[PDB]
């Protein structure tokens, strides 16, 4: 244990090469922060009352809890003094957070600062989003520097608040794995150069939405449970928290869906904070990420709480469905 592979020393050592400005260190390290403060108050969330609604609604029309908020603050205010960024999205705000001229470096960051707000009070795994992008532009910051395609994310990944605490990252050449240490505060390596399973025996989705479902999903799903060839059926697992189910879907393999469906033309997750950092993540690890038409990270938005399908997973998992949504064009 006295030689110690924190994220830190990892942004910083395989990053050499191309030198840069050491912003994204700078970045990530204060990420890392509010992390660490998310997860302290989720560990004792009911002894320190932080369970129930903050008592608003949010652009996509969620109701807002007390631990949103909480969130929500600890990312903008660590992001902001990081040097680092210029241009924030958060799911909690309405319109995009400019960094002062004082404080602004050269990345946009987006993020979901609390994901699965329906398992919060039933203490079931829930985490955080981030994708991050370098501006472009030449003028001055604004909302439109965050209206990017996921294929320009140059990093992003996820925190897991699960049995323990994991900080998943994304960056050009491949996914890595840190393990908080809650006994000294440092998130530590312990899975390298992550890449998923080809095919996975795990569907994901909600079925209560079964009525809604398409043609495709539909028929997919019933292939799932009665397959053709004789093979074992696939099993079934649905956490309710997008984080946790995608997190699985990486270390297990197999299929997760959030499908568009006949009330929800782009489905409900967000693309901005919530599909591109999944797709990229996918991506990274040799998986792949679809709405069943066409690649998440190609997406243009032109809204930054703009929704969109999305299908990811295992690559060949994943191209099954995209078989059928093509039979069924
Ligand atoms: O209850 P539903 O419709 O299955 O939504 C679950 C999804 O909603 C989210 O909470 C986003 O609001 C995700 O974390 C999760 O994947
Ligand atoms: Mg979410
Ligand atoms: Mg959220
Ligand atoms: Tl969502």
């Amino acid at each position: 244990d006295t030689n110690i592979v924190t994220l830190t020393r990892f942004v910083m050592e395989e990053g050499r090469k191309a030198r840069g400005t050491g912003e994204m260190t700078q970045l990530l390290n204060s990420l890392c922060t509010a992390v660490k403060a998310i997860s302290t108050a989720v560990r004792k969330a009911g002894i320190a009352h932080l369970y129930g609604i903050a008592g608003s609604t949010n652009v996509t029309g969620d109701q807002v809890k007390k631990l949103d908020v909480l969130s929500n603050d600890l990312v903008i205010n660590v992001l902001k003094s990081s040097f680092a960024t210029c241009v924030l999205v958060s799911e909690e705000d309405k319109n995009a957070i400019i960094v002062e001229p004082e404080k602004r470096g050269k990345y946009v960051v987006c993020f979901d600062p609390l994901d699965g707000s329906s398992n919060i009070d039933c203490l079931v795994s829930i985490g955080t989003i981030f994708g991050i992008y370098r501006k472009n532009s030449t003028d001055e910051p604004s909302e439109k520097d965050a209206l990017q395609p996921g294929r320009n994310l140059v990093a992003a990944g996820y925190a897991l608040y699960g049995s323990a605490t994991m900080l998943v990252l994304a960056m050009v050449n491949g996914v890595n794995c840190f393990m908080l240490d809650p006994a000294i505060g440092e998130f530590i390596l312990v899975d390298r150069d992550v890449k998923i399973k080809k095919k996975g025996s795990i569907y994901s989705i909600n079925e209560g939405y079964a009525k809604e479902f398409d043609p495709a999903i539909t028929e997919y799903i019933q292939r799932k449970k009665f397959p053709p060839d004789n093979s074992a059926p696939y099993g079934a697992r649905y956490v309710g928290s997008m984080v946790a189910d995608v997190h699985r879907t990486l270390v297990y393999g197999g299929i997760f869906m959030y499908p568009a469906n006949k009330k929800s033309p782009k489905g409900k997750l967000r693309l901005l904070y919530e599909c591109n950092p999944m797709a990229y993540v996918m991506e990274k690890a040799g998986g792949l990420a679809t709405t069943g038409k066409e690649a998440v990270l190609d997406i243009v938005p032109t809204d930054i709480h703009q929704r969109a399908p999305i299908i990811l997973g295992s690559p060949e998992d994943v191209t099954e469905l995209l078989e059928i949504y093509q039979k069924h064009a």
